[PDB]
């Protein structure tokens, strides 16, 4: 397992080009994809794709009800998968719902999602991680810019950029309430950290990308983004919440090995190492 993407090793950051395809299925096979050529081109160029109206209105309502019924059902639970705010003990995240809850397993297995990620990753996929995020109005701090791939590689042993994050908005997504922002085109550049990149690198990626992208849309809208697309968000100082369901689809050809940091494995609810049993 040669490290094609060393990071946190050198005390000096460096930008290296991408060594992996972005769209793994041949573009001559676009006809076979569940999304158009324009969508495919836009994913490839930008490192993300927003799809508004992915889910019907009843499905959105249902998912919104479901995350709050689950939150209530687990109020008394003691579990490292359940992230709570100290003081209020309010639940802010629940990991691994894709496996631990029937409803959310079905969402994670939604054919609409699987058909896209399988085409983009040019193989079958499995869920690397899932989480429900509860972000009430006025809650949730800033998250500095980062590449998920950098973390998955160094800390979880993901060898190659062959995963896709899928974010389902379960609250209306506005410009002003701390939405997810992304640097378009940044997926094509690996920023080796000395894992939050420095201002100079971010300036360089922004310049190349031409700007900053901020998908917005009503609850139910979906944003897919490539493993190495740089993203981040401001705090929310508004009463508009930002609840979401987040899943990561990894290619079955890119299963985790030991962390490239040389460090210990993180828990299964953070990074899946189970292989699906045949039964
Ligand atoms: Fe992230």
């Amino acid at each position: 397992m040669e490290d094609l993407y060393p990071s946190r090793q050198n005390n000096q950051p460096k930008i290296l080009k991408r060594k992996d395809p972005v769209i793994y299925t041949d573009r001559s096979k676009d006809n076979q994809a569940p999304i158009t050529k324009e969508q495919l081109d836009s994913y490839e160029k930008n490192g993300f794709l927003q799809i508004k109206n992915f889910f019907s209105e009843d499905e959105v309502i249902d998912m919104q009800k479901a995350i709050f019924e689950l939150q209530d059902s687990i109020k008394d639970v003691a579990s490292d998968k359940v992230i709570r705010e100290p003081e209020s003990n309010d639940i802010r995240s629940i990991f691994h719902v894709h496996q631990d809850d029937n409803y959310f397993q079905d969402v994670a297995n939604d054919k609409r999602i699987l058909d896209i990620v399988r085409h983009l990753l040019g193989s079958d996929v499995y869920v690397h991680q899932s989480r429900i995020n509860y972000k009430p109005g006025f809650k949730g701090k800033e998250f500095d810019w980062h590449s998920d791939f950098e973390t998955w590689h160094v800390e979880d042993g993901m060898p190659r950029m062959r995963a896709i994050s899928v974010s389902i908005a379960l609250s209306d997504n506005y410009s002003f309430n701390g939405p997810l922002m992304l640097i378009p085109g940044s997926h094509n550049y690996f920023v080796s950290c000395v894992g939050v990149p420095d201002e100079e690198s971010l300036r360089e990626l922004t310049r190349i990308g031409g700007g900053i992208s901020v998908p917005t849309g009503k609850a139910g809208s979906v944003t897919l983004f490539e493993s190495n697309t740089m993203h981040g968000s401001t705090s929310n100082i508004t009463p508009y919440p930002r609840n979401n369901l987040f899943m990561v689809y990894n290619s079955v050809k890119n299963r985790l090995v030991e962390p490239f940091s040389g460090g210990e494995k993180r828990p299964e609810y953070i990074a899946v190492r189970e292989k699906q049993p045949v039964y």
